[PDB]
């Protein structure tokens, strides 16, 4: 399982990090790589792929995840022709764009094919509770869908 994690200040990594443990906890072979190292070039070669991120200014996604998400938005993206997704959020009502990072990801992979291994999950400010409860069903679904 790869879990890739786009934080702009280090929040989706801690919960990436926890996710991973509890991946490594159920079965084992899991990488943990941020955005902006992941030779995503490959994201194609990816059975089980997670996404965490975040949704900055004027809802642009992570730095780290520009030329993924570009590279992902391109005419050159590849299907995602034996790869399954899901999708956590990081975000703040407040904003217009509250979590459209997420959107993004979400939309962009199942427009070129890739099967939702779970709904989307958008978290607010409060956050920690949400990677959590979606921390917890992805193990479970996992578990069910590897
Ligand atoms: C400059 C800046 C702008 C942001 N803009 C938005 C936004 O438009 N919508 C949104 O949902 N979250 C926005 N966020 C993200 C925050 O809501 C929050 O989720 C943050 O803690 C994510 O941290 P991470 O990048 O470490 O995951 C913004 C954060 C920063 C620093």
């Amino acid at each position: 399982i790869t879990i890739i994690s786009a934080s702009q200040t280090g929040n989706a990594r801690r919960v990436a990090e926890a996710l991973r443990d509890d991946l490594l906890a159920a079965k084992l072979n899991v990488k943990l790589v941020n955005a902006g190292d992941y030779k995503f070039k490959q994201i194609a070669s990816e059975k089980l792929l997670i996404v965490v991120t975040s949704t900055q200014g004027e809802g642009e996604p992570p730095e780290e995840a520009v030329a993924l998400h570009k590279f992902l938005f391109s005419k050159k993206a590849p299907k995602l022709e034996n790869t399954a997704f899901a999708v956590f959020s990081l975000g703040d009502t407040s904003y217009e764009f509250f979590c459209q990072s997420g959107k993004d990801f979400d939309s962009k992979l199942a427009e070129l094919g890739g099967e939702r291994l779970l709904d989307r999950v958008d978290a607010d400010v409060e956050y920690q509770a949400a990677a959590s409860e979606w921390r917890a069903r992805v193990v479970d679904a996992l578990k069910s869908r590897a």
